[PDB]
């Protein structure tokens, strides 16, 4: 490579670093509370399934 | 599904958990002194169409 190419490589990896970048985040929290909910929801509608099928 | 979508599924199950819910109730209790009762007029009133059938 000419030297002119690797000034021009130099300056452009200076610019496409120094964007901003997610970061990564433990969101389980947040979605195990919401799998409990959802899961107590079936569980009350399996319920009221289950006393029109024990009759009692 | 989009990070935005299950953002929104997860607050909106925590919402329509949390309502209320009837409990089931065992009333057979309550049935069971109504059927009785209802049985005792009918004893009555078939017992009271009996004298006349029997005359005496």
């Amino acid at each position: 490579f000419t030297l002119i190419e690797l000034a021009i490589v130099i300056v452009i990896i200076g610019i496409l670093v120094a964007i901003a970048v997610p970061r990564f985040v433990d969101l389980t929290d947040q979605a195990n509370q919401a799998n409990v909910d959802a899961t107590a929801a079936a569980v009350r509608s399996a319920y009221a399934i289950a006393t029109v099928q024990a009759k009692g």
